[PDB]
DNA sequence: CGAACCTGGTCTTGACTCCATTGCCGGATTTGTATTAGACTGGCAGGGTTGCCCCGAAGCGGGCG
């Protein structure tokens, strides 16, 4: 079905596999963080420039 | 009988030639680095074949605390 932790346990146990091919390992690694939009990019760029000026001032 | 001679070299002096050998210098080519603002967001991809043997690891029946 879609619940009762059978499919959930299957997805969890299939997440903790070997994946001996290094390309598949790196792709499963990078398919983790959430993608962003233009507002998130604006926010992160402003935070980056603020942090850079703050550490240069320090 | 002596005497010129003539010619092996042995060697030097002086002028001449000629080509390496750096040295700038001006320009040519060669090589390296930086920068491009619309938006773009998790692979293609190729095969699976023997026989025999040894041995080491995974997993399952079976009793035990």
């Amino acid at each position: 079905e879609d619940e009762s932790e059978a499919l959930r346990q299957a997805r969890k146990d299939a997440e903790l596999t070997a994946s001996a091919d290094s390309v598949r390992a790196y792709l499963k690694q990078i398919g983790k963080v959430a993608l962003l939009n233009a507002e998130e990019e604006v926010e992160l760029a402003k935070r980056i420039e603020a942090g850079l000026y703050a550490t240069q001032l320090m």
